[PDB]
């Protein structure tokens, strides 16, 4: 018949970080392609929440509460998915958190919670996971990280900026250590994604950031969902290190004259 | 897994043979009309014959890129023959070498307009037909030599590789507001007939510094375009996805020998 | 006594394109520093104009007419600059137009004058003077490209940006051809600069390229100079086939409302 | 040819050996007093022997760059010495190796700690300084291993010169207010004195895989680092610069073989 990519149906995956925001949309986009997802996160009652919106997918979408930090809630969270789905096919390190703050006024505890998070969580989750992944013949690590930091700077942001290239940077050697175990691991770089949180500001404001977008509006958590579940498949075996701007358009125009002129 | 692309309309422009006709199968396996260009009847002939079991429908058109009116003249008989255009592979190429001292001006220009002009002359031929169809995707077929690496010879290959980068930055943004994204696969070393032609010890080489430790497929590319042009690819515009199994990762091959 | 960079008095420079806006600006910055520099241009009345207000200089400013797109002139161009000078050392591959057209209304010929000064004429003059740039044993080319194609997008300007990242993607190759001629060949990427041509726009429309830039400010010609310099000393042997950003921080934004937040 | 800095004030983190002493010696011989940081005395006190002839005056601070403390520490020492702070070179960085699987918290730690956290707490405790000077420089020494190149056992080292990219990318747009610059050396293969114990056929390999056919001197990133520094670099800021003689351009060794 017609065929796309190969069916990811009854395949394993961990999303840290996803009750809500981009790994949520991740978790779903998997789960609605057959494959099983536990997601992580710190907050028992914001798991449950999402577990019980998304009963009706596909895929089973479970949870497991771990901080991304600690590798060894990182390895119960490797062992518990293995036991729920009876392997481990792909990892998405997404967790992610975005305070701001001026570097004048950054913290050492500042600074370490961002790149513990956005940083160390990446690198310990993978880490736990290899064996499975490898045990698996066609292991696959998505890693969700911004064009803020690649790319782009922003007043506030220049840990978490900071934190996204560290993914980066590690996943550029990860990809040679990783590839003699048939393992790849890729990057998505969202642009400005509309979500849960940014619901708390005002339609004025949306409209600013859509307008100065190409595309004429903020990113769906689809848009990243369907850009990992490209990585995961069998037929992307032959992309690894490597990186894809999910964004609208958005670092294209030198500045809003650009877009300005159209 | 994705929305079906099942009687869609594509070009994929020097689509006989390589990287171009692994665009062709994979998007008339995903159900997708293809019309592939070429300048040699017997190849395209051939691919078309080679081709006819699949389920989207590939059939050809005897065209030179580098001639607008070409392009203008392969649009029209796509629409003709599907209905309507939603996909262009801008995919012809060609990579002859020359050292720097020996390119002469019909060198430069045979490469540039081919690999160049020969994109830029497709997608503005496409642009109506692609506007109407509410969800255009040009897909670019660049190179990592270029954009990215080096390699002796193919200064004036590497610059037109690029040169395609140069102009979807901006093409992207142009074509937004007719909802068109475009985009590129930069693919690596890439195994297609040519390269089966050079023996096994070479071959093996070129492997051997790949951290994939093999030459990707023209499957590879097919199925990077083929995710570009889903509707779930509506939010990626004016982006580079390089295709090569890790090999611009390596500083050296010491690095790779490290492994 | 103090050292920053060896001296690069008496050296010999070509500067294509050299009568007005980057490229004079280049030519006065090397002739600051000593170093004689041939300028070219197709105008003899703009040649001949600028020759004359660069008179003063310590190295000395004079003036080929010929065209970048023709392999021929750039020959001639060579000859003459060794002949006046003694030798050559620094090629300055700077010619560059600018018109805007949007895609549908690009023909042919729009698209090769613009290919054909840019770029072409970026590869001939670097072509011509090869055997001279060897046997001066520490040879030089700087190209001037720009962050519109290598980094941005600017509607009416793709096939401007696609001739400035060719230029790119050529030298990327041409660095290991020129390796052991012991010849570097980098790129200085300008942002927004005023120039003579920009004067003929108002001061409202001036700040509102200024307020989009970090540096707050459009550059001057002499930060393009100043950096193709710097490529150019005995100092930056161990550059070649890279690129330089020169543009206040124009690319860092996401969008003006980054700028805005600061 | 540049605006002389005679007399202007820098600090280099880690400036006792390596590359941080090149950069040293580099202000030096420019006239620039330089005050270097490193937490080994004897390594220090050797070099400010070493360079007692220079023009401008080396001294050294004992400091960790990894305790925001001794950063300010740092700072107020060299304001102390000097009169003021014009320049940081934020070079500290050791790069031991590491499998994935053989990093520990600790491992990963000390590596970001010394190479992104100290690059961050030094550019802050000059922060206040740097403004008062009225054409502060930041200069950051990264790597091509990161930002650009994998190497194995290297991750966690190549994700703390990326993590540098990362911050100075924002950091550019709030320094740009008080008329500070900061931008990014990023070398490839230098000979420093710890490269010089691996013998000849060691670095003949290395030296035979980068298009210049050389390592490049600790000098070469002291220059670039200069140029950065100096008046007529007042508009670059966000940026980097790969000094590494064209070891990131070839693909793999095949390509250089092609020379
Ligand atoms: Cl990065
Ligand atoms: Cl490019
Ligand atoms: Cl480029
Ligand atoms: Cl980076």
């Amino acid at each position: 018949g017609s065929h796309m990519f190969t069916s990811l149906e009854g395949r394993s995956a961990i999303v840290t970080g996803g009750s809500k925001g981009i790994g949520r949309g991740i978790a779903e986009t998997f789960a609605n392609a057959g494959v099983d997802v536990v997601i992580t996160g710190r907050n028992q009652d914001d798991l449950d929440r999402t577990v019980a919106d998304l009963s009706g997918t596909r895929g089973k979408v479970t949870a497991v509460r771990a901080d991304v930090t600690d590798p060894e809630d990182a390895r119960r969270t490797v062992a518990e998915t293995v036991s729920r789905h009876g392997g481990l096919d792909i990892v998405c390190a997404n967790a992610g958190i975005f305070p701001s703050g001026r570097l004048e006024d950054l913290t050492p505890d500042d600074i370490e919670q961002v790149l513990g998070v956005n940083f160390k969580g990446t690198v310990y989750i993978v880490q736990a996971a290899l064996q499975a992944l490898t045990a698996s013949g066609h292991g696959r690590v998505v890693v969700t990280s911004s064009i803020t930091g690649p790319i782009t700077g922003y007043p506030g942001w220049s840990h978490y900026g900071a934190s996204k290239a560290a993914q980066l940077g590690f996943l550029r050697t990860a990809a040679m250590e990783l590839a003699p175990k048939k393992i790849t691991i890729n990057a998505v770089l969202p642009g400005n994604i509309m979500t849960e949180g940014l619901d708390e500001m005002g339609q004025d404001y949306l409209d600013q950031m859509a307008s100065a977008i190409p595309a004429g509006r903020l990113g769906s958590v689809a848009d990243i969902g369907n850009a990992a579940l490209f990585f995961a498949t069998d037929e992307a075996a032959y992309v690894t290190g490597q990186t894809l701007v999910v964004d609208g358009g958005q670092v294209l125009p030198e500045s809003h004259l650009a877009i300005a002129e159209l």
